């Protein structure tokens, strides 16, 4: 499953619902602490609709427990990320990923 640890609190009341577009900034890291992706480096926030399975299971379940403005660290197990196959060249098999995600707003 996913484990959420608050880094900085959000409003404590606006949680994302199915069908909404979440606008976030993130940084992906492998268990070692090595970065592999980051909307921050691209200086452009990422958007995805909750429920449309366009991101890994772990983001859909973890981000749904965050509120607007909150910045959290998600620790996601293989079964909720890229599985046994991973994504060769980028993500190793059976990899536990750590994301530093900040929920900027909802649309
Ligand atoms: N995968």
């Amino acid at each position: 499953g996913v484990q959420v640890e608050t880094i900085s609190p959000g409003d404590g009341r606006t949680f994302p619902k199915r069908g909404q577009t979440c606008v976030v900034h993130y940084t992906g890291m492998l268990e070692d602490g090595k970065k592999f992706d980051s909307s921050r480096d691209r200086n452009k926030p990422f958007k995805f609709m909750l429920g449309k399975q366009e991101v890994i299971r772990g983001w859909e379940e973890g981000v749904a427990q965050m509120s607007v403005g909150q910045r959290a660290k998600l620790t996601i197990s293989p079964d909720y990320a890229y599985g046994a196959t991973g994504h060769p060249g980028i993500i190793p098999p059976h990899a536990t990923l750590v994301f530093d995600v900040e929920l900027l707003k909802l649309e």
